[PDB]
C-alpha cells in the first residue's frame, strides 16, 4: 500500500479518463504513479489480509509491469472473497467497459504464476496482480 486512493470505490460510473482511455491512464489521472516501466512488484493482492480498499495493483511478472504482454492491467483494489477480487479500472474498449465500473477477478482454477512467471489469462487472473510499489534503493 504505497498508493491508496480513499475515493477509488466513488469512481463508479464516472467518464472515462486519459488520452486513451487505458487502465494505467485511470490511476495516472487521479494519482501520481508514474509510468507503468517504473513500477515495481509489491504484495500479492488475493489472499491479503492487510490490503486496504482504494490501493493502486496491477499485473506483475518478474518483478515487473509486462508492457511486453497484452494481459497486463492495472485498476484500484476495492475488496476480496474467497473466489476472486473487486477492482474499479477501465480500458479502452467503449462498447464494454462505456464508464469507469467495478468487475470481479477470480482466482482461477490452477492459475498460480508459472516457471516462467506468466499467467493464464492474465488481466483476468486474481493471482497476477500485486500492490505497485516503488524501486529500492539498491536499483542502478
Amino acid at each position: 500500500a504505497p498508493y491508496v486512493y480513499a475515493n477509488a470505490k466513488a469512481l463508479q460510473d464516472t467518464e472515462k479518463v486519459g488520452n486513451h482511455h487505458q487502465c494505467v491512464e485511470l490511476i495516472q489521472h487521479y494519482i501520481r504513479v508514474g509510468q507503468a516501466s517504473t513500477w515495481q512488484q509489491g504484495a500479492a493482492v488475493f489472499g491479503n489480509k492487510n490490503i486496504e480498499v482504494g490501493t493502486v495493483i496491477a499485473t506483475f511478472v518478474n518483478g515487473r509491469y509486462p508492457n511486453h504482454n497484452s494481459g497486463n492491467h492495472a485498476a484500484f483494489f476495492l475488496g476480496q472473497d474467497t473466489g476472486g477480487i473487486w477492482v474499479m479500472d477501465q480500458w479502452k474498449d467503449d462498447i464494454a467497459k462505456p464508464r469507469v465500473s467495478k468487475r470481479y477477478i477470480r482466482k482461477l482454477h490452477n492459475g498460480s504464476v508459472r516457471s516462467d512467471g506468466t499467467y493464464i489469462r492474465m488481466s483476468n487472473n486474481a493471482e497476477a496482480y500485486f500492490i505497485v510499489e516503488l524501486e529500492h534503493h539498491h536499483h542502478h
